[PDB]
C-alpha cells in the first residue's frame, strides 16, 4: 500500500494527504484514539471472553509487532454477538489516554464478526514489574520486518485482567486508512510491563508508534 | 503431547494454559489431589482385591516411575463392580494430604471398569524402615526415560495393607488433561519407605512430582 509512518514527512498529521485512500484520517469526525475525560455512566453489557491456547505467528510489519491467528476458535461475545479474534498488536507509548495520562504501552485485540464488523478490545499497561505473560512473544520478536511462527501454543486469556469492566465508544482504526465504524472497548483495569520490554518494542519497530488523540466531537464515552 | 511438568514455566499453575485439552486443570471444580480435613462418617462398601503375580514392565516416562500391566487379571471389586488394574505409579512427596500432612511418598493404582470409568486406589507411605516389597521395582528403575521388562513376576497384593479401610471421594486425574469423573479410594493404613528409596525416585524422575492440593468445593469426603 501507500507508505506511511510516525516520523518524517509521512507522519500522522500528514496521513490524509499522502493518498486518496487515507482521506478519512483527516476528514473523519469519529476518529480514534481519544482522551477519555468525561463519561456517561451506563449499564453496559458484560463481555464474555473465550480465548484458548492456540498456534500463532509473530510478525514485525514495520508499524507494530503483531500476533496473528490463522485459525478460528478465539472469540469475544458481547450483547449476544460473537466476534472472532484475528490478531493483537501493541503501541508504545499508548494511543488512548485516560484523563490526559499516556501509558507506557497499549494492546489492541482486533476482532471481526460474521459480517466483517470490527471490534477492538484495548488493554493499557502501567510501568511496573516485568510482564512474564508476554515473555514468550518478546523472546521471538522479529527485530526487523518479518514473520516468525511461535512454536509453543499461546493463550491470550493470560493477557486479560480478571475484571472486564470497560469504557465504550465508537471510533476508527488508528492507522491508515482510518476506517470508521469500529467499536472500541477499553478495559479500565491495567496490566504492567517494565522499561526494558517497552524499549525492546521500540527498537524492533523503529520508533514510537502512537497516533495523537482525536476530538470526540458528537460522541460520548460510556462507563 | 504438549510439554508439562512440575518446575519452570510448565508447572501445575500453568497446565490449563498449555493446551486447550488441559483446560479442566484450571477450570475444573472436582479436582484432585485434596487435603482431607473434615469427613462424613458413613457405611462404605468393602473392597475386594484379586491381584496375582504378573508379567509387568517398569517405565520412566519423565513424569513418574510406572509399572504397566499388559494383560488383565488383576482386579478390584467394590459394590458389585469390577475394575481392572492397568498400572500403578508413584509421587514423591505425596499429593493427597491428611489434615495438612504431606507424606514422603504416595502410590496410585489406576483401574478401569468395563465402561472405561477410572478408579484410583491410593496408598500413603510414612518415613521409616526400608520397604523390602518395592526392592524388585526400585532395583530395575530406569534412571532416564525408558522402559525395562521385569524378568520376575510381580504380585501387587504385597503392596496393599492388611486392613483395607478407606476414605472415599470423587475427583480427577492429578496430571493433564486432569480428567474428572475419577473415583478416589485412599487407604487409611499407611505403608513405609526409607529416605533413600524416596530420594532415588526423585533422582530418576528429575524433580518432586506432586500436584498442589485443590479445593473440595461442593464435595464431601466419606470415611
Ligand atoms: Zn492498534
Ligand atoms: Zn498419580
Amino acid at each position: 500500500h501507500t507508505h506511511w509512518g510516525y516520523t518524517g514527512h509521512d507522519s500522522p498529521e500528514s496521513w490524509g494527504n499522502l493518498s486518496e485512500e487515507f482521506r478519512l484520517c483527516s476528514t473523519g469526525k469519529n476518529q480514534s484514539p481519544v482522551n477519555i475525560t468525561e463519561t456517561v455512566s451506563g449499564k453496559l453489557p458484560a463481555i464474555k471472553v473465550n480465548y484458548k491456547p492456540s498456534m500463532v505467528d509473530v510478525e514485525n510489519n514495520g508499524h507494530t509487532i503483531q500476533v496473528n491467528y490463522p485459525e478460528g476458535g478465539n472469540t469475544l461475545t458481547v450483547n449476544g454477538r460473537t466476534y472472532t479474534l484475528k490478531q493483537f498488536h501493541f503501541h508504545v507509548p499508548s494511543e488512548n489516554q485516560i484523563k490526559g495520562r499516556t501509558f507506557p504501552m497499549e494492546a489492541h485485540f482486533v476482532h471481526l464478526d460474521e459480517n466483517k464488523q470490527p471490534l477492538v478490545l484495548a488493554v493499557l499497561y502501567e510501568a511496573g514489574k516485568t510482564n512474564g505473560r508476554l515473555s514468550s512473544i518478546w523472546n521471538v520478536m522479529p527485530m526487523t520486518a518479518g514473520k516468525v511462527k511461535l512454536n509453543q501454543p499461546f493463550d491470550a486469556s493470560t493477557l486479560l485482567p480478571k475484571r472486564l469492566k470497560y469504557y465504550r465508544f465508537a471510533g476508527s482504526l488508528t492507522t491508515p486508512p482510518c476506517t470508521e465504524g469500529v467499536s472500541w472497548l477499553v478495559l479500565k483495569t491495567y496490566d504492567h510491563i517494565d522499561q526494558a520490554q517497552a524499549e525492546k518494542f521500540t527498537r524492533a519497530v523503529g520508533s514510537e508508534n502512537n497516533r495523537p488523540v482525536q476530538p470526540l466531537n458528537a460522541r460520548v464515552v460510556i462507563e
